């Protein structure tokens, strides 16, 4: 692959000092860009995900507008449940759905052997290799997947939920079947994530988007072991294949209660939502791991000047070391691309001022 | 499409006698027009190129001022490298750039299959069809592209260069990879150029703008074969599609040394820069092909009276037959529209005096 030119994001992820603070935005390829809407209008979402050229194009679009310090491959988190044998539908103005969710233990019988899932996800690897080539070393390419618990929630609930009452009812009433499903997902995620790196991914982020519905006790029992296993096994397989392990990011949204554990879970970077004050986060995680985040995405509705001030304050709190700037969640569809650019520029400007 | 009303330019291109000498100007749609600046201020350059209505408007603007005998579609030469998978940026007051140029053989792997490029350039075809309809037969519409070597230079150098030292270093040190890249470009250019004619282009000009950096030996080895192949294949495909081939113009700027070869390269018209005396050019190319050119663009800084005299002398040198008037390169941004009109009127006036 082409040699990396701007590696600031990788150096930061590993905890090295850098000349400025690298920045990227979750959902940087998203509907807030008119050009994203134009490209997506041709196919449906899961069909777009299966076109390497379409994925590459959507990945590159934000970088043409903004000097972001990383690209993230365009794909879905639900590709993994899909590859395990569940049928997803994408609903107009309402979202993804599994019309036949898992609701009893016997339903696990209809899933694929997790060892074959990577083969079913060849299209993601194709998208990654293409994008890595087309980026031509400008910035690093991040691969991603959903964490085991979060994927379990979509598979059991059949979509999003305000309570995760059905998936939590599995944890309490069906602990064994829950651990079985969580192990299947882990065993599918490991080869998938390793394949992303084989294909050219230079960093990996695991999205535990539904962490917050668990308290500490359930998170430690049912989410954390599998978070840990994913990191440990992905690094093991990469080293055994003669490849370099990549920095791994764990993002547990609404996971304030788990930060101290997450810092010891074998991820280089711990991503933060906007509800955790940066200084408190730093106390929780300690002085090795890198923090990523965490501006309220809604702060981008403020004026460009206001965004600059909020960014300044955020960077003062995090300090210069062991930090990668981002939002505390993904960009929303009604956001102004010029305010995303304001965000990116302010991180670069103030992080330099903070050093010299 | 609407029937052509004024076909003087086409008759001249094919070497027929005409009542007067047709004229057009390279960059006639350009920044020297205040109205061009006004229209371009809304989008960036490559974005303007992707709007058929914007391209049509910019194409028509010069014809509203001057009775030019041809229109040339508003587009870029770098659209082809872009469609092959390279990222271009357009720099304020400095120009186009590929921040990730091709520098080793392995970099060729990140290009598209040349057979898919025409599909990526549908927006140019849309612009051409719209403009052809809107022109309503007033004058012929010229399509264009960059020649293989010239496109290679931008892809390897990453922009303009005073020496082409990097691209020439490919020719000398990487002849095979050079021929590979030049073949990719040829194979992309052929379907693109044919698509321009399908879309309504009535003539085609290939710009070998960087010919002069090569001597005769390298030009014959690396530029000429692909110039020749483009003409031969474009004409073949058009005839096989049941369409009429169009006159093709080869313009090798600073290509004095190659004129005799260019006259046998399968182009109806050989464009000339202002450094070649018209009578010497005619000796080089012989008596079949039509010559196009060649007034020093800077001559338009002279008074309207002086421009008339320089035009008279130029037309005396070329003689009435097998000639299309133009500048020896494109109009510069600080030029006076009234002096472009003086140029056009003087060609029409003196060419008529030269016949009767
Ligand atoms: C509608 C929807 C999709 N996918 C999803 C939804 C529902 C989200 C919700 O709860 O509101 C589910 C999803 N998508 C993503 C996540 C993880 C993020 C998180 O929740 O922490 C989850 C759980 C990130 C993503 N989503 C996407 C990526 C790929 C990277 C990128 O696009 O930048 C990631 C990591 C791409 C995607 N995927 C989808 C869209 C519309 C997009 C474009 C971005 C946007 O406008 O939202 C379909
Ligand atoms: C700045 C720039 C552009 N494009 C380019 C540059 C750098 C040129 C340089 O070396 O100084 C590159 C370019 N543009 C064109 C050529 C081929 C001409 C040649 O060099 O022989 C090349 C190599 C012709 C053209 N350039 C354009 C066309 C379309 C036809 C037309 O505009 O009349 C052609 C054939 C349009 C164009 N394209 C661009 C502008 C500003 C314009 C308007 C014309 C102007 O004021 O220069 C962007």
């Amino acid at each position: 692959f082409p040699e990396l030119k701007n590696d600031t994001f990788l150096r930061a992820a590993w905890g090295e000092e850098t000349d400025y603070t690298p920045v990227w935005c979750m959902r940087q390829a998203g509907r807030y860009l008119p050009e994203f809407r134009e490209t997506r209008a041709a196919q449906d979402f899961f069909s777009t995900c299966r076109s390497p050229e379409a994925c590459c194009e959507l990945t590159l679009q934000p970088l043409r507008r903004f000097p972001l310090d990383a690209a993230i491959i365009f794909s879905g988190i639900l590709v993994v449940p899909q590859a395990l044998g569940m049928e997803v539908t994408m609903v107009p103005g309402k979202g993804p759905s599994f019309p036949e969710p898992l609701r009893e233990e016997q339903d696990l019988e209809r899933l694929r052997d997790p060892e074959v899932v990577a083969s079913e996800l060849g299209y993601v690897f194709q998208a990654i290799t293409l994008t890595r080539q087309r980026l031509a070393g400008r910035v690093p390419l991040i691969g991603f997947a959903g964490a085991p618990w979060t994927l379990m929630t979509y598979m059991v609930e059949g979509g999003g939920s305000s309570t995760m009452a059905q998936a939590k009812r599995w944890l309490y009433q069906r602990p064994q079947a829950s651990h079985q499903l969580l192990r299947i997902l882990t065993d599918a995620l490991v080869p998938y994530l390793v394949g992303q790196v084989v294909a050219g991914a230079q960093a990996l982020q695991l999205f535990e988007s539904h962490a917050g519905h668990l308290g500490p006790q359930l998170f430690n029992k049912f989410a954390l072991p599998y978070i840990r296993d994913v990191a440990k096994q992905v690094k093991a397989r990469l080293r055994e294949a003669g490849l370099a392990p990549v920095p791994m990011i764990i993002f547990a949204k609404d996971g304030h209660f788990a930060l101290e554990e997450l810092a010891q879970a074998g991820y280089e970077v711990v991503g933060l939502d906007w509800t955790v004050a940066p200084k408190k986060a730093r106390e929780c995680v300690g002085k090795t791991v890198t923090l990523q985040g965490n501006l309220d995405p809604c702060a981008l509705y403020a004026s460009e000047e206001e965004i600059g001030q909020l960014v300044k304050q955020m960077l003062d709190d995090f300090g210069p070391h062991r930090y990668i700037a981002n939002l505390g969640h993904g960009l929303y569809p009604d956001m102004d691309p010029e305010h995303v650019g304001a965000f990116v520029d302010a991180v670069h400007k103030h992080s330099r001022l903070l050093r010299q």
